[PDB]
């Protein structure tokens, strides 16, 4: 009977939108900033229903800040995801919320067979409990890659169809999602590895 804890979610979350890694205390314990893959609000993100919660740089609050007033309360909660038996499950569903909105309730609701209407309400959670957990954490990664694939080649059509012409490669990474997806997918397959 044990459920899903947002705790576990959180160092995945503070990872790819910080970029940051810190020395052990010995060694002076700084902090080193590199390869960051932040998608907050980013990845084709829809804000219906997201509560409009905002801040002016996640990176400049604390970790128990960014869990307690932003992660849980608005993303995590959304789900019901304390109601999530499934860690992995839930981990993947709300993450797909933290990085594109209403699209990570509706596409899921669908997967499941539920009425997609974008509110998670106790018919969503009994499906998503309903379902083997290994089954439907690989259904949802499937649509995620979908998604994620989805929105870049929609995006390249968009750009190619305003130029009036196929755009170069470097165009499209300046113009583009195909800036982004390399990152977005390697970002998504670390959630694997939790």
């Amino acid at each position: 009977n044990a459920m899903a804890n947002v705790k576990l979610l959180l160092p995945y979350i503070l990872k790819w939108e910080g970029g940051f890694v810190h020395d052990p205390a010995d060694a002076g314990g700084a902090t080193n900033k590199g390869v960051t893959i932040a998608t907050w609000k980013r990845v084709g993100y829809d804000k219906d229903g997201d509560g409009d919660i905002d801040v002016e740089d996640l990176k400049l609050l604390t970790d128990d800040d960014v869990l307690n007033r932003v992660l849980k309360p608005f993303y995590w909660d959304r789900w019901k995801a304390d109601l999530i038996e499934s860690q992995k499950v839930a981990n993947i569903l709300v993450d797909w919320v933290w990085g594109s909105g209403k699209y990570g309730i509706v596409i899921p609701q669908r997967i499941l067979g539920v009425q997609a209407d974008g509110i998670v309400g106790n018919k969503t959670l009994q499906a998503v409990n309903s379902a083997d957990p290994d089954e439907l954490f690989e259904s949802i990664f499937d649509a995620r890659r979908e998604f994620l694939e989805d929105i870049t080649a929609r995006s390249i059509k968009k750009y190619e169809d305003s130029i009036g012409r196929k755009a170069t490669e470097r165009e499209l990474l300046r113009h583009t999602n195909k800036r982004f997806l390399r990152g977005w997918l390697n970002r998504l397959e670390d959630i694997r590895k939790l």
